[PDB]
């Protein structure tokens, strides 16, 4: 079997992506943020406390004849920005571009903290990191690529990322024609339960590339790219009058500025984000500084290679026993 799904970005700056979801019978279609650095699959629902939705679709199990409550089940999530939802479980067919799933973990969110409240386009989450996170309890729940594994074509989906634009993702199965060159592969480390790797350098604009290995994860579910300060200190020196401010909360710069482009390398292969990619707009409405893109990691303890990086790229997420990761330009 296979799947493929449109995702579309939730706003102007690519803040995150929204992907269509069925879950239940009849099918209730959720928009979910396909998060490659988490490994719950958590729904807005008809339990979530009241005060706390604010325009998204909930998922009610009570509607859907499939759905069956995971007996003493509970979970209880962070996220890496401070936010965190929790609730119980049930089982319940979910569908993805035409893939299903049957008994998959859905979770119920009772609570939600105020930055998913606030954002009404986002449904829930569907973690794509490796089950070993998983957060049930008493018995962790496997996401839904484990799930479908066996069942696709290949132990593979991928991941294509628009600028500004949709983007699709595909399971079991590799697009050859929505990609440039060659898929470059690269070794994972599941250590930590993220598709966690480690790029062979970068460059800043058309300036020289330096090798020097960067251990980082592709994280879909985080909007920036997250490097060491010195990597960042050296992107951010080639704009003029940008500079890293502690009340914004990281690097900013002038919106009259043209930022030079972004180069990392995976082996021996390189993908080049454009400078645009790392403009995220305004600080706030009306003001000339706008915030950077590229963010230091110092303090979040690793390094991530989210949306304006992967964007960049046709990643290719493969499960295989040994599992591995694949970039190619596009």
């Amino acid at each position: 079997s296979t799947g493929s799904a449109t995702t579309t970005p939730i706003d102007s700056l690519d803040d995150a992506y929204i992907t269509p979801v069925q879950i239940g019978t009849p099918a209730q279609t959720l928009n979910l943020d396909f998060d490659t650095g988490s490994s719950d699959l958590w729904v807005f629902s008809s339990e979530t406390t009241a005060s706390e939705v604010d325009g998204q679709t909930i998922y009610t199990p009570s509607k859907s004849t499939t759905a069956k409550l995971l007996s003493g089940a509970t979970w209880s999530i962070s996220y890496g920005d401070g936010s965190s939802s929790s609730g119980d479980v049930y089982t319940d067919t979910v569908s993805v571009g035409g893939l299903t799933v049957t008994g998959q973990a859905v979770e119920s969110a009772k609570k939600v903290s105020s930055s998913f409240t606030e954002d009404s386009t986002i449904d829930g989450l569907l973690g794509l990191a490796f089950s070993t996170l998983n957060t049930v309890s008493p018995t962790q729940q496997k996401t839904f690529f484990d799930n479908a594994k066996a069942s696709l074509d290949s132990p593979v989906f991928t991941a294509d990322l628009g600028y500004h634009a949709p983007g699709t993702y595909n399971f079991g199965f590799i697009d050859t024609t929505a990609y440039t060159g060659s898929i470059t592969y690269t070794a994972v480390s599941t250590k930590q339960g993220f598709w966690e790797w480690t790029s062979t350098g970068y460059a800043v604009g058309s300036g020289t590339f330096k090798s020097t290995s960067i251990d980082g994860i592709a994280d879909t579910g985080t909007t920036l790219l997250y490097l060491p300060a010195t990597v960042v200190s050296a992107y951010w020196a080639q704009v003029s009058g940008a500079k890293s401010s502690s009340s914004v909360g990281g690097y900013v710069f002038p919106c009259s500025a043209t930022l030079p482009s972004f180069t990392f390398g995976v082996g021996s292969a390189r993908i080049v984000i454009p400078g645009d990619y790392i403009d995220f707009g305004p600080i706030s409405t009306g003001s000339s500084s706008c915030f950077g893109g590229i963010q230091s990691s110092a303090g979040i303890g690793i390094n991530i290679f989210g949306d304006v990086a992967l964007k960049a790229a046709f990643v290719v997420f493969n499960g295989a026993t040994t599992p591995t990761l694949g970039f190619a330009s596009k």
